[PDB]
């Protein structure tokens, strides 16, 4: 299924993705594993940990 943004994030570098909590951020692609998944933001883009995003179920 698809997951939505749950917890917020904090800047780090030119790779991470700083977003807000309960924000509209869904995973589009993965890192080819169950570690991290790449997501996009209305502001820009960046990486997003699955530990910061949960499924819709």
């Amino acid at each position: 299924s698809l997951f939505v943004a749950l917890y917020d994030f904090v800047a780090s570098g030119d790779n991470t993705l700083s977003i807000t909590k309960g924000e509209k951020l869904r995973v589009l692609g993965y890192n080819h594993n169950g570690e991290w998944c790449e997501a996009q933001t209305k502001n820009g883009q960046g990486w997003v940990p699955s530990n910061y995003i949960t499924p819709v179920s």
